């Protein structure tokens, strides 16, 4: 019942770049085209997706494989960043690492061998039609058991000494859980830091209270902030459906969003069994709880301060579209129990929202128009339930 919430529309955050997942036509089927529209498309039935991630392959033959994803979700609007797992293996070598032998690193005199690699495939991307938004330098470079592992050092030396001669934004270092010692390195050496373009970081495992970021917000203005992988809360087989569970998606989205300012979020395979997309194509009840942001919440929105848990159970974020003022807001409700927020959003104009709500037994279901009192939204939020407010 009655709890309260305020959303300031002059206190703007961070601002929103996307969602999406990724393809990896190596490891698994490329998407197909109807896939791809589902994907990156915003109409109805649509994911609304704006963001895909690929992979940078080890073998420039494999490249090609890529392009017909990557240039489709370019044409339907969205973004596109490479990651690499592994640099050719003629510029790797083998080390022991805390006991366990033959693991993968890159030669320390490779380095600029690696720098011309990442442009190669920069450059061919571009001849094909797919101007990359950034590039990584390493997926993972802290759970690299079977790919090539970098040292916090090793990062470091490469973003200081290297990685200003990319051609293209530079994406670091993609910690498999934020771990700061990733990173840390990189803000604190102005060199790095300079050569750094976009913070990325996984989502595995990590909680709440290590998603801010204190050194980032201190000394990271102008870069980016992307959550760049994660499946949550499991990568079980046929769980995509699960219900209460797919609660999880949405609230690690909010968490990203509210608790880690992060300004992109971004799905492991976006056609998976335990991802937003099934096999047979259809979305998920994960993938509902991804589109309760990526359909609504969309590039160039800027994320303002608004209560962000009002009462127990309940999240909530709010972001402004600059165009007209507008504000979307994406509330969950975890409790068992109906919830009652009074939402103040003092200096609107505004005084209709419209709402979908998505529940164990239905999908972004177009409910009833809230109508506002002055500049106070009355809303109801019903039992396990995500809705988005536009």
């Amino acid at each position: 019942h009655m709890a309260s919430a305020t959303i300031n529309l002059s206190a703007e955050k961070q601002v929103i770049r996307g969602f999406g997942g990724m393809n990896h036509p190596v490891w698994i089927s490329d998407l197909t085209p109807q896939q791809r529209d589902t994907a990156f498309g915003n109409g109805e039935g649509q994911l609304g997706f704006t963001i895909l991630r690929i992979h940078v392959d080890e073998n420039r033959n494999n490249w090609s494989k890529e392009v017909a994803t990557a240039r489709r979700a370019i044409e339907l609007g969205a973004i596109v960043s490479a990651s690499p797992w592994n640099p050719p293996s003629n510029m790797v070598e083998t080390f022991t690492r805390n006991g366990v032998p033959n693991q993968k690193r890159l030669r320390y005199d490779k380095y600029g061998d690696y720098v011309q690699h990442l442009n190669d495939f920069v450059a061919y991307m571009k001849s094909n039609g797919v101007d990359l938004y950034a590039i990584s330098v390493q997926n993972e470079p802290d759970y690299a058991h079977e790919w090539t592992w970098w040292t916090p050092q090793e990062m470091l030396r490469f973003m200081r000494d290297y990685a200003g001669q990319i051609n293209c934004r530079v994406m670091a270092p993609e910690s498999f859980q934020y771990l700061k010692n990733m990173s840390d390195p990189i803000l604190n050496d102005p060199q790095a830091l300079a050569n750094l373009d976009i913070l990325g970081a996984h989502f595995y495992g990590t909680t709440v209270n290590n998603m801010p970021y204190p050194l980032f917000e201190q000394k990271g203005a102008g870069k980016e902030l992307w959550m760049t992988e994660v499946y949550v809360p499991n990568s079980d087989s046929n769980s995509a459906d699960r219900w209460p569970e797919a609660l999880e998606v949405a609230h690690n989205m909010h968490n990203a969003l509210v608790e880690g300012n992060f300004q992109a979020y971004v799905w492991w395979y976006i056609r998976r069994s335990y991802g937003p997309m099934k096999e047979d194509g259809t979305i998920s009840k994960r993938g509902y709880m991804m589109a309760h942001y990526s359909k609504f919440v969309r590039p160039g929105y800027v994320r303002v301060d608004a209560t962000k848990n009002p009462t127990y159970n309940v999240y909530l974020s709010a972001c402004k579209n600059k165009k007209d003022n507008s504000v979307v807001a994406v509330v969950i409700n975890k409790s068992t129990e109906a919830k009652t927020i009074n939402i103040s959003v003092p200096g609107t104009s505004i005084r209709k929202w419209e709402r979908y709500v998505t529940t164990g037994s239905k999908n972004l279901r177009k409910e009833s128009d809230i109508n506002a009192s002055g500049t106070t939204f009355q809303v109801t939020l019903e039992p396990q339930s995500v809705t988005t407010f536009v």
